[PDB]
RNA sequence: AAGGACUAG
């Protein structure tokens, strides 16, 4: 079995009438649910709108993200790849973007290695390898941009990938202001 | 729409 933290969706916007039933029932046609949780104020009980999922295996997610759009009791619901506790509130942790950065790659690493690499993860729209302007130079990190933000999330989840001989390195694509 | 815990031997 593989770690917890590689099977668990967070889905966000339920409606305040989803039970942990309704939403264990609606996930489970993808799958064994080991945990399925919705969060509720302490004192009224009230529904804080959000709850967590989590499958028997990374591939029972996969296939529930590849079924989506999600709806439970009348809403679109939002999921998306848990961000684990201690990633939340560093920079850019809970975004959502298409775009992914790709550093450590060196100078011999090129547009055709990272799609060959990555569009096992998902369909890629675009990939940018950074040069130096004046010296022609590859500057060793990259962007692929795929079609949807999930393959971002699913990457970001393992932070190390061995590309093209490299200990590379995938963080999530964030604009100045996000860093 | 960001975490509840049989998380105190």
């Amino acid at each position: 079995r593989e770690k917890e933290q590689f099977r668990k969706l967070f889905i966000g916007g339920l409606s305040f009438e989803t039970t942990e039933e309704s939403l264990r029932n609606y996930y489970e046609q993808w799958g064994k649910l080991t945990d399925c949780v919705v969060m509720r104020d302490p004192a009224s009980k009230r529904s804080r709108g959000f709850g967590f999922v989590t499958f028997s295996s990374m591939a029972e997610v996969d296939a529930a993200m590849a079924a989506r759009p999600h709806s439970i009791d009348g809403r679109v619901v939002e999921p998306k790849r848990a961000v684990a506790r201690e990633e939340s509130g560093k920079p850019g942790a809970h975004v959502t973007v298409k775009k992914l950065f790709v550093g450590g790659i060196k100078e011999d690493t090129e547009e055709h290695h990272l799609r060959d690499y990555f569009e096992e993860y998902g369909k890629i729209d675009t990939i940018e390898i950074i040069t130096d302007r004046q010296s022609g130079k590859k500057r060793g990190f990259g962007f692929v941009t795929f079609d949807d933000h999930d393959p971002v999330d699913k990457i970001v989840l393992q932070k190390y990938h061995t590309i093209n001989g490299h200990n590379a390195e995938v963080r999530k694509a964030l604009s100045r202001q996000e860093m």
